[PDB]
């Protein structure tokens, strides 16, 4: 309406209506002028090992991301969601940029004077056509903060393309973001846009109560026979005679079964107790990796597979699980106490244990003069009949990821967990329009370099509608729910401390309710 | 034919299996795949085929 | 100008000999229209819906999809042991992957399946 | 002889598809502990696993 | 409209329609 | 323009590998008096220029 | 003997890239040669000199 | 200071050639380089490396 009329009203509430939930969240943001308004080509350092080479560009544009779950759900809201629903998925979203502020900083004489600049604008556009490299879903920092009070700084956009070591091959793409029409905003303007997700499978928020190996009736025997005993005693020396039996409660390991567990790419096992772990630098030499174009790249998290067998909560895969940092953790080489290691015991009923080999298979044709030998399989590709559980999603965890535009993707659900969308919410890019300082009275063709220093601030609000699959269990005994501890503590969980620092103490995964296979 | 088979208890140690939660479970029947090549009707996989019992067969070690 | 190929087919075999299941087909058993000079034979077919064959080469490698400027928020096992006086001691240490250690960044996707080949040079 | 044929070249699919000559990856095959070093083995043949993406073979004139 | 309402929206794209092309550029 | 002879002297024939051939190279089938049309190669339909027009300009085709 | 004629209709997905720098296209060499590529020689023998694969335009993943 | 925007509509005469052998087109080099053509360098300076003239397709007189 006018310079002195607010663009929007602050919204943060979650409202539940039957099997639908709407979670709205509003944040204030600040956006600097990145790269001094210049596109830059960036690449790895000459020294960097060949596995670490890269080539790309850094852009003056800043983008919005809200791909972390806590951006939309509050701990209580999350509790309400997991305890009560078997499944959920995102339906549609609303996004708004309002109360835009552009300010000017005068830094002469060592004292900084900040004042409004009502005239200057911010360019915002959404890449609804996906002609830009998608940098979302790579678990980058800068999410709309978990806590509403906190103010956050908009991340800076950059992208990587093909490279031959330091050098860039002919095929590499350089994109000018400006080439895209972007709406320009002044103070007192707003930018809104709406998106509807594609139909996607509900993410299971349940943990199976029946293991795959155990699906049969304990009381009745099968009618199919298996090879019970290969040889039988003949006087003193045993003789080769084949004998068959019907599997029953007594020999459950032998029952015929229709289904097979999920695929397994094996991991290395490291323990939370320092003592167990070997005294050597095997962080990389001992890690599980894949190879693309001559570069070994660590496979983290990797295919969903249970982290540990029974009574081995102590162990966890080297790079087979998600690991979040406790609030205040620094960037490099933090101790174990400074992170939170996630735990996937729930999928063990149908998924293999990441550390253990998938199975055993016989590799030689036996005969009278040749014993029967078999070999372990550390890496099993999907075989017909397999069933598995996709990786869990956590409150601090990612929500979606763009399925790569390729001829073939199989079971394209992001390995970090989340919803694999073909057309994900478009990247939103915002940049302060550059404003030139006092120019020279005499003409000069060279481009400007003396811009007026500027920064812009304002509120951002994202609303998402989520559909729910209400729990319908007829189990008799009570189930397991998520509860905060009854005991007294110097700080309550999920709350600001004495100095006003919000902190998520533990990771919360969606699998507490249980259903049968 | 009894003669061909090796004289050892490989019914389990020599069998093909998968692992779930620390328990080795025999993979029977397992993925569909032909039981024998040409002219080898004599052979069959250890646990790769179905096996029904003739009428009157007892439960253990027939 | 080209010469029309001759039709033949293979069925089941046990070495040189043909097993009972093998099929022998008499092509004539099929109604075939007979043409004379001054006749013509036409017929039309419509393909089934099929996926477009990509005539593009990707400009972004799978290993490189992330933003070079911003670090991840997930940690990975950076160093397994640390010096303790003279002899190194088993201590686990974690870090957040960044431009500096791109090989370690967490990623959602995996490359395509591989059946390996032998390498010969030109 | 080699000069009498034309050998095709698939460098384009290398961004998402492995190199035919090279092993797909490395996987750890033993449970390490204090008195046992961490060992791993190469995979020369990997079946499709959930999350994989690839490019189908090219078509020529 | 007012001092604090932007006059225009930034446009830079080239769009092809049959035998016609429109190329817009903003500076 | 095409030309079509009379194959196999108008007789169906049973054909198989030679006795000497290694087991990997055995086969058994029939040869028929019929000739068939095939156009499964791309250049049958596209001319080099046409092909150039197609690849440079399109992301996909079917 | 006689004539045979086959017609096929092909659908296209037109390139819609917003890349800034110029892409890679297929071009015959500018240099002089005793025979032009894809053309009958002195004795009237057509010959395809090199294999042409469809992947020249580039898109992001 | 402020923004300026110019839009132009251009009409085209689509190439209709029935030439058999492939024509000459403009392509960026396949080889690796420290800078890609037509792109900002490490310090953010756009630069047109070579002049591009419109005459690549060929027609008869």
């Amino acid at each position: 309406d006018g310079v002195g009329n607010s663009s929007g009203n602050w919204h943060c509430d979650s409202t539940w209506m039957g099997d639908r939930v709407i979670t709205t969240s509003t944040r204030t943001w600040a956006l600097p002028t990145y790269n001094n308004h210049l596109y830059k080509q960036i690449s790895s350092q000459s020294g960097a090992s060949n596995d670490n080479h890269y080539f790309g560009y850094s852009t003056p544009w800043g983008y919005f991301d809200f791909n972390r779950f806590h951006c939309h759900f509050s701990p209580r809201d999350w509790q309400r969601l997991i305890n009560n629903n078997w499944g959920f998925r995102p339906k549609r979203l609303n996004f708004k940029l309002f109360n835009i502020q552009v300010k000017e900083v005068t830094q002469n004489d060592g004292t900084t004077t900040i004042a409004n600049n009502l005239t200057s604008t911010v360019q915002v556009f959404t890449d609804s056509e996906y002609q830009l490299p998608y940098v979302l879903g790579s678990a980058h920092q800068g999410c709309l903060p978990p806590f509403p009070a906190d103010v956050f700084m908009v991340p800076q956009y950059g992208y990587l393309t093909l490279n031959n070591g330091s050098q860039a091959v002919g095929r590499s793409s350089f994109y000018c973001l400006e080439y895209f029409p972007s709406q320009m905003l002044r103070t007192g303007n707003n930018f809104t846009f709406s998106y509807t997700f594609e139909d996607v499978p509900f993410h299971s928020s349940y943990a199976h109560s029946q293991s795959l190996d155990r699906l049969m009736n304990p009381l009745i025997d099968q009618y199919l026979y298996y090879l019970s005993r290969t040889n039988t005693p003949s006087g003193t020396t045993t003789q080769s005679r084949l004998q068959f039996s019907q599997a029953g409660a007594s020999d459950i390991r032998d029952q015929s079964r229709n289904w097979l567990p999920g695929p397994c790419y094996r991991q290395q096992r490291v323990s939370k107790t320092s003592a167990d772990n070997n005294n050597s630098e095997y962080s990389w030499t001992g890690a599980t990796k894949y190879h693309l174009n001559g570069r070994d790249s660590l496979v983290n998290p990797g295919p969903a597979m249970a982290s540990h067998k029974d009574d081995e909560e102590k162990f966890f895969p080297q790079s087979g699980v998600l690991i979040f940092g406790k609030q205040g953790s620094e960037k490099t080489n933090v101790d174990i106490e400074k992170v939170m290691i996630t735990d996937e015991e729930e999928i063990r009923t149908t998924n293999p244990v990441a550390t253990e080999q998938y199975g055993s298979v016989s590799t030689n044709l036996q005969r009278g003069n040749r014993q029967a030998a078999t070999a372990d399989v550390n890496t099993q590709g999907v075989l017909p009949g397999m069933v598995w559980q996709d990786r869990d999603v956590y409150l601090q965890g990612p929500i979606w990821a763009k399925i790569p535009h390729t001829d073939g993707h199989f079971h394209p659900s992001p390995l970090m967990g989340g919803f694999g969308l073909k057309h994900p919410p478009p990247q939103i890019l915002i940049k302060n329009t550059p404003v030139p300082a006092n120019p020279s009275t005499t003409f000069s063709a060279a481009k400007f370099a003396s811009f007026i220093t500027q920064y812009s601030t304002g509120q951002v609000s994202v609303e998402i509608e989520w559909e729910l699959q209400k729990e319908n269990s007829k189990r008799w005994n009570p189930e397991i729910q998520y509860t905060s501890n009854y005991n007294k503590s110097v700080n309550v969980d999920f709350t600001v401390d004495t100095n006003g620092v919000y902190s998520e103490p533990r990771p919360i995964g969606t699998r507490y309710l249980t259903r049968n296979l």
